[PDB]
């Protein structure tokens, strides 16, 4: 593997993430979430958009064709010419990270030299609901039947099977809001976030007003064990999974600009990160939350590393039950995980998460300096999968600062 | 025979059947995909746990549900829980995109073996927009043009480039004639996996077991006269009809790819070699021109000239654009869709790009070493083209027992 052939990240950005239905993107079309982050990649690197080989968008809930069309339209809004192709990918909860891995694979394979891996979801717009009938033949395959379990039921399965208590779950949620509030106040999301200029429509009156959205509106600084303790189980009468220890339903987008190192160098673009490895593995659909416990070791091993060699993690907080389980199972230092908070506090627009987390991870690794050399993005995946990617810290920031 | 080449060791498809009225009208999408996934591992005697990913190109359904359905299909096919699955969507090219994604992943070192597949049940999933359109589209002409009916872009191509009604209808006549001849000669037997399913009789309401083994959309009695009776579908004065457009269909295709060195280790004969892939953007208003741009790109990348291509599978989305692309590129009509195309056998959107790899490679196999290079290509809704160059595999010639 030649140095100049490394797949590097030269920019990684995200919209704020907002609460679906009631939050600040409730009246914002999906294409208007994606376009700003696509445009930002171009504008921040001064890249001619015609040089982009593909735009790959992880996105989960919408009718396939309409959403792929919306992504094409977003690229046009963002100033891309007709010559730049666009596509979507779906590996459920991992889709945004899958998109980034697809671009890395395509560059490594010599399909093109520059690509955009993005993620997009408007959970305001698209409900999570099965349409039409289920093949009765599913009765013959128990694991296929288990693909139909509500995600929240798999959460309860994990908590029950592995003994994750209500307090452990709620504590993780308290920690997520604390860290997210602290990071926001400390300016730690300023670099990654692209503010979105949109509007709010009053359903009561019909009045519209503009708003510029810059912060993740799901963070609740008053979240405590006591407040979380009052919430009722959502999926099981004597259960432990609640709205307060599950990811938030959210709207948002993320985008990452990747290219061959040699191309970045020729263009004089500071390197934010280097893509190293990616793993996507199957696990029991009934306990899909265990995904990261299997995927992280796979990706880390592929990189020639051990778990102790990873300095920072973005492990999605789909449910506190499975987040806590994975952290404990892998024996990871809690202080190295979701250091600026996670999806319980800032939300989980399904397709956006995997891509936006690359931005959150890399910008944090950037700020933490050269010792924060390796980072992992990982998440569990509905229907029983885990994905993980290993990234290496770029030196662009240091070279600029010490110029 | 470089050990790192991405090779195809098996490529198969279901029959393709007319949506709503054809033989898969009562067949769930998972039951279209499962048989082809199973066939890939049975025919190669491969333990399914060795497959690194199953990537399914599929277009019309709600994303999450269909990705779930694909995981379910893999379970039906006998794959273990450890094998991951995902879907991709680049509209009409999705099935070919899936194959390219697997080739890229293998080349990149992500895994050594993968399945690229395509699936569509157009019986199950309508092509209709949901919710409102963003008012912003009015400010971006090219974005607005993404909302044009595919059939309107067909008219745009026919009018702009002067493709007559007769030229369009003749391509359809040819497609049915070739498909009929190929079916009768048994030329689809290698690629087709018969599907055991159920059919509800439209007149009696009885349910019967059937085995579907042939494409049910072929109409050997198709003539210029019969096509002439048809009325334009998209414009009152149009030349695009149901008869010179692809059929709306249900079906699936799947391709098993691996590093050459792994195929060699396992003693698996090589059906084809993946060489190059291009996906390019074009004017949405004339999306049908996709192949005229994508084919030269993929061929150039492979170090070849157009004349070096021995066989083409260029999707017959609309005779208008099919004829345009054939003419624009100056291709030998005799080397394109030699066993018929989508006007005769159908176009289940996501399945087409994958099933065409099977159609292409099995024909290159039968045609012998002279048929060395082939291309799969198609236009893409919203204004893209895709093309892949494949090389004919040497099959048993490279094995230990050669």
């Amino acid at each position: 593997s030649l140095y100049g052939d490394d797949v590097v990240i030269v920019a990684a950005h995200r919209t704020p993430l907002c609460k679906s239905k009631r939050g600040n993107f409730k009246d914002t079309y999906p294409d208007d979430l994606l376009a700003p982050v696509l445009r930002a990649l171009i504008e921040k690197t001064n890249l001619n958009p015609s040089e982009v080989g593909d735009i790959v968008v992880g996105t989960v809930l919408a009718p396939g064709s309409q959403r792929a069309s919306e992504c094409r339209m977003a690229a046009f809004y963002a100033g891309f010419p007709e010559t730049v192709a666009v596509r979507t990918v779906n590996r459920q909860c991992s889709s945004g990270l899958q998109a980034v891995a697809d671009v890395a694979a395509a560059i490594k394979a010599g399909f093109y030299d520059i690509g955009i891996g993005a993620g997009l979801e408007s959970m305001t717009t698209n409900p999570m609901a099965w349409e039409g009938s289920v093949n009765p033949a599913v009765k013959k395959f128990a694991q296929a039947q288990n693909c139909l379990l509500p995600m929240g039921v798999t959460s309860e399965n994990v908590a029950q099977r592995f003994g994750v208590s209500r307090q452990e779950q709620d504590q993780a949620a308290v920690d997520s809001h604390r860290k997210a509030a602290a990071a926001t106040a400390a300016g730690k999301f300023k670099d990654e976030i692209i503010p979105v200029k949109t509007k709010l429509v009053d359903p009561k009156t019909g009045d519209e007003k503009p708003i510029t959205v810059s912060v993740d509106d799901g963070i609740r600084p008053t979240t405590t064990l006591a407040s979380l303790g009052k919430l009722k189980p959502v999926f099981k009468k004597d259960g432990t999974t609640t709205a307060g220890n599950s990811s938030q339903v959210s709207d948002g987008a993320g985008a990452v600009l990747l290219m061959k190192r040699s191309v970045a160098m020729q263009k004089g673009l500071p390197v934010l990160g280097v893509f190293r490895t990616f793993a996507a593995v199957g696990v029991d659909p009934a306990i899909m939350g265990i995904g990261p416990a299997v995927a992280i070791p796979a990706a880390v091993k592929a990189a020639g590393l051990e778990l102790d060699d990873i300095d920072l993690f973005e492990i999605n907080e789909a449910f506190a039950s499975q987040f806590v389980y994975c952290r404990n199972k892998l024996g990871l230092d809690p202080e190295k995980i979701n250091v600026n908070g996670g999806a319980m506090a800032i939300g989980h627009p399904l397709g956006a998460t995997g891509a936006r987390c690359v931005a959150t991870l890399l910008h944090e690794m950037k700020r933490r300096g050269k010792d924060c050399r390796f980072g992992v993005v990982s998440m569990c995946i509905g229907t029983g999968m885990g994905a993980a990617a290993v990234f290496e810290r770029g030196d662009g920031v240091d070279e600029l600062r010490n110029a």
